[PDB]
């Protein structure tokens, strides 16, 4: 008993080897696999990190913020790896990783802002609330649609715009479409003096609604006294057509309305106002 | 004891594989549970990812997002076996499982937006506040509704408009209803000039009231003096009609009013003004 | 020692079953336990799933829905059955239960909408602010109360509507009522010109809410004048009355005081505005 | 070694009940006591179960809420008791406790909504920021508060109207008060034409809060022009008087102006204008 | 070997006490320190509630709430007692932790709307924004300060109200000030008709600023044209004083402006509008 | 057996020391590894948190901040170190790893803040929405960009302003774009008197938006009657133009309209009224 | 074995010290260091609360509020102390250390208020944004900077006030800037009336900002017709200034303005309104 008899007393029968043999070796492998894990981690960070330095310089990217994620991930291959081999070689690393966890849950607190628009776009990109080319309405944006993607949609706003909309912000919204129904209605409102023959004025609008050719006839039309106003009766006119006549639809009728009313006698009340006059 | 002339020293009884060879098999069940489930991991993973890329290739998916979230799955159970192999083997793994429980709960987080959708989708399945053909209003907006699916609830505005609504946005509100009580009430407001009776205009109004036929008379039908005002006084008409009906009553009843009063002799005022003349 | 001589190697005293049995059987009962586990969680998740699919079929469901949620339980039974097999028999289940973890808590966090409404109407339940037909104001609706649930309280508009509002969304605000307190203040506002005796219009509506009789004379009964407007000075008028009077008194006193004062010589005035006239 | 004979293989020396039954003692014990753990949580549910329905059906409740609580209760207390005994028996509870804890804080995350409020409730019973005839104002809703309790505060608004508020609403805002301060002050703002002298004016109303007696003289008494307005000049006129003093003090000084202003020759002007004719 | 004879089998050499002493003792002391946590507990929740409701009924507190405290301290004790006694036991005590985890979770999330308070107004003490009889504006209501204590600031409005403020309120916030700089600026703003002469005007304003001697002469003095108005070009003037004099500076400034004006011939303008006359 | 005869009682073959060196050795080994982290921990301290003064002095820092920092780092080593040398001399820090994560999660929830603006600008920089000299509108703030950083986006106003704005707030808006799109589009809205004919008004404006040069012509060039006014009927006028001219295009149209129409006797109305004249 | 005769009852070769003495020993040294562990604790605690209440009292510190987080300090110590003792005697202190997790997470969740704007102001002292001096508009409130610190920022607005605004919240806004560009723009508006002539309005304009000396004149000078309006035609005046003449080159462009106009005949337009008159 070599090593009884170099450092340790004896104390009787104290063969501390034959008894101590299974804890020496287990320091042994406890020091000989944390030299492992240190050498094998270091290899690893330095072959994924140039790996993914390598496959993000293929695609559009900068070279700092290449530089910087390149080292951000070789530097917490390394945390990991000292933080394995603390842990097998005895020190109560809970700490450190009570530490790490915080700051994992930090960081996935801050790109919850983004997670949430790749997961918004997955959605609409599986359900298709609308395509490419379907003039949409996204929360008070309204625009052809140029494209989707991951994070956000592209659509060319009717005045040439171009506005980048994140996926995360639609998706909670009514999202309104114009492409998907065929046919829509207009909605006139004609306020009249209120001296004017209400049959005269229901003739003229029937007239004018049924000489029209773009108009569906098969569906309400509708020319009824609406409200009683301040200075002027109005009346509501309701009409249905496609979805691509409906604009024209609505100057020429509009047009028409001028026309006709001012051929018939009909006037357009200017803002009324009763005056008692009294010197002082 | 050939281990024990091999390498170690002997150090006197040092029969170190007679009371060690329950370690070395410890050891040895470890590599080989290691390899056993890295080679599961992997033909699991292999014939889950197939499986599901064919599964999602019937339904209507995009081919980038399959190949996606089927690169995903067999990702992810990789780093499930490889974390498992890691612990087996004696890798303190308590590190990488956390930062692994902070991307979950981040992930989590995230789809947050959409659970939501869901969870609202099934409650109002299963609650029945409003069936297809019903005619709601969902916080602001109001129109026949068309469908009720799991992420949204489609419904045609009255201009034809088809817009699409979140499940999760419509239950925390007031989900208004139209067709659930057949019987409802309209109201009018017919500001006239001060120096009209009040008499006068009570009988024309009762009278109106009386000789309409889709008016409930079993219910109240109330014409008083409601409010003195800048240039008006006004009354208040307040009678109910079957929800079909409603309309067609109000129209009716509102062009009958503008015929009667210009009959008699009672006049809508227009905005007065009283005003103090003094030249400088 | 016959598993001694199959394929161990002897080094010597090597006795490895007899050392060895122990864990040799913990290996046994593992995978015994295991399979016992996995066999009673398939026919516990069979016998669950039936019955919760026929438990369900009775009450007002959907067919998808049931299918929907019993596979649901089956495939959370077969989880929990697998993961607690993979813990007995070798394998670290920490990433696994880790992810299961981060998407409970995702789940948790998504249904918090709809756990709300439901505390909040068990509380509004046990605390009564208010019964079935009682006529409350809850949060800018009001409306006569119909009845209260689990998830929502539905309540009649004056106007007809039925207004299903969340219980969450009630309890979180000012929960006016109406027919709680008996007695309740009118509250009328006469703007007159600015020569009236304010003796003269004292007068006459003190004579106006002493002749009425639903008026409660006991309490406070005001008229002072109250503001010195632009064009008109305005008295406040208040008096007590029962909750059902209401109404009708407001609407008889308002009546009677526009007879009075155009019998006495009281003018309402027209908004006024005084010019400086100078030509150019 | 009967147990040796039975079943197991000899294989030399193989004596395993000699050197097992501390383990299968081990599983013994755990079943008995899985069994006893078991029958007390049953016996222990169903008297708690019966009992908190005894204790709960004294004060004021419904029955089917009732009944649904203490379902919830015995089932809570099975599920404890299961769980207790499948880690007692060797089934890695690890998952389920993982889940139960997630829907734990999903009902913590629920209650956060009332658990506020019942904290709020405390805190105005330690504090007193007000007692029950105090006369306050808790966030835009004046009136007398009527009692304070536990989840919510009872005030009597001026005009009769109940509202129940709950307490975590007003511990968040601006708790005025009104009978806390004895003496208070009033504010009068009295337009008049631009061209009255500015002494005299000052003047009259120095006489008029002279001659009143509520009025506290010991204090500030301001007459000022305040501002050069649109049509007339503006006068502040700030007195102070007794919490109880203070509306009557104000009507009466109001009167006292209307009336010494038309005695003396001051004018309260109509909104001015100066137009420049010119025919076309 | 007693215990050997009475039930257990021989099965050969079977002596379980020899080698079992040491588990049996094990459950002895197990039972023997869940007897002795029991009953240490009991006499330490017995002693610390009687404790904690005499030390809380000498300061102000309610006699519900005080019993409510207590037996809710003496039951919280009770818990942590028992669970330490059944994990002593070898009961599994995970989830009854884990709910009571959740619960702890809740309550702070709850408390979480008073803590901030707390820290709040431990900060406005160290800091000092401002001191008791600081004049201050926060967040809307401007105020001479009474108090700050733990929870809530006092502040008397100018009308004499008295607010309570939350801290958490303040802290996040502009703390606006006025007592800590000694010397400010008035603004007037005096639109003038646009015939005037503009050195005429700047002469009166500058003969005006310079005739008082409240206003700082050391700092800058502006009479500049500011703007060119609807009916009025408007003269910005910027005058320094001390915080005491500001308001009765602005006073005198402006009924000597309001003088001098009138004297010279300068003249403040009517609501100009130009009408273009043409009979129907 | 010399430990035996020292302070510890025989009690017959209780040779302590022979069967107690594995723990007496595990106390040493626990104490001097103890010692050894808290050197190396110490010597680490010092080495890093000079190491990091070092590397901060170099770049633009504040020295007070810089000292706060590297005793920041060095005291958080130091703890790291302590906790870890008390776990491995056998106290529980079970307690202290706790608050210590309550803390993490503090300061993870704080920086919450920020760490969402680093991760916007990563986004900002991978996808471009935008380069350096574009022109853009960021959430209602319209100016070209300077810059584009980690943490904020410089843009100068078209004012000269200089505008500091965060990433993490643009991110989450819609990110309009001006030089994307090379063409766009105008908007002319011409409000003119209702008895105008409406064929000579087309003529001037389709001569006047061909006679342009810079109005692309192969797109659309709308001159339509848009809208019947209060005093006007709108034409509404859209024509196309180069991003480049948009600005000067809208300028030489709009006075080319200006004198256009005085040239023709097309009159833009000023607001218009109707008097009724009633002397009293 | 003289304790074997004492108690413990022989049931034959039942030697229960020699094979007893090391849980015995365990037990042993669990007393002795749960005694150091309270001991060391204690004089700890008083050592480092005394410490800190000297090293607190020398800087500016209210008398309660140091004894308060001095004892608050000296608790906190002494209840790690008392559950690391309770853990090394053998209480499972489970509960104890999940309540006081979770109040530490309450109390992270309060103090997120204030980290917050710790960290901002940490951004803003190494990212400068501003310095001292410097003329800045923070989220609506503009004035000159007078120090940044670590919780807030004071900055003396242009009419004296003292803001003290916290960090976090100017870090979340659009840090708008005055001196960082040495040269802006300012922006006239000259409504005329309709029948000026454009050639001689900009030839004056222009002939105005050519006199002036601090217009820079290398950069653009706009003076364009841009808006044809209600009563009067707009144009729009760019010029170019250092930020130090911005002001007064505004106050004399527009003085000079003035008199140009009035001196050629130019008028600036009275709000025009045109009427039609008729008898009734
Ligand atoms: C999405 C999911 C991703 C999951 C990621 C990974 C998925 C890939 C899965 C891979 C699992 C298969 C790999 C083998 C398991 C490791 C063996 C082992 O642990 O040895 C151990 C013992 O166990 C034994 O010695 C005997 C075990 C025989 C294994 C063969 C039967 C597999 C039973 C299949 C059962 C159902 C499997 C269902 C599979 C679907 C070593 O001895 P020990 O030190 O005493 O062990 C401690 C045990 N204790 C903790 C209880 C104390
Ligand atoms: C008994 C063998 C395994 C012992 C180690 C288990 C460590 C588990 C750590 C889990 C940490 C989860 C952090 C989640 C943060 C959001
Ligand atoms: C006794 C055998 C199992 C010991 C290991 C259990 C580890 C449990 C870890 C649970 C981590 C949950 C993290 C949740 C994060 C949202």
């Amino acid at each position: 008993m070599e090593d009884l008899n170099v450092v340790d007393s004896i104390n009787g029968a104290g063969s501390w080897l034959v008894a101590n043999q299974a804890l020496l070796l287990s320091y042994a492998v406890n020091i000989v696999a944390a030299l492992a894990i240190i050498i094998v981690g270091l290899i690893i960070a330095r072959m994924i990190s140039n790996a993914v330095n390598r496959l993000m310089i293929s695609r559009k990217i900068d070279a700092t913020v290449a530089d910087f994620l390149s080292a951000l991930v070789r530097y917490g291959i390394i945390a990991f790896t000292l933080i394995a081999a603390l842990g097998r070689v005895g020190v109560q690393t809970a700490s450190v990783i009570a530490v790490l966890g915080a700051a994992g849950l930090a960081v996935g607190l801050a790109l919850q802002g983004s997670l949430s628009n790749l997961a918004a776009g997955v959605l609409l990109v599986m359900f298709r609330p609308f395509r490419a080319g379907e003039y949409v309405d996204l929360g008070g944006v309204a625009g052809t649609v140029l494209s989707v993607q991951i994070f956000s949609t592209t659509m060319r706003t009717a005045d040439g715009k171009i506005i980048v909309i994140p996926n995360g912000k639609i998706i909670a919204g009514n999202i309104i479409n114009f492409s998907r129904e065929p046919v829509r209605r207009n909605e006139f409102i004609i306020g009249v003096a209120y001296d004017s023959d209400i049959d005269q004025v229901k003739q003229i609008l029937t007239n004018i609604i049924q000489s029209e050719d773009r108009i569906l006839k098969d569906r309400e039309m509708t020319v009824r006294l609406n409200e009683l106003g301040a200075s002027s009766i109005n009346f509501v006119v309701r009409v249905w057509s496609n979805s691509g006549d409906l604009q024209n639809v609505y100057w020429d009728v509009l047009e028409r309305i001028k026309r006709e009313f001012d051929a018939a006698g009909i006037s357009f009340p200017y803002p009324q106002m009763d005056v008692n006059f009294k010197r002082v």
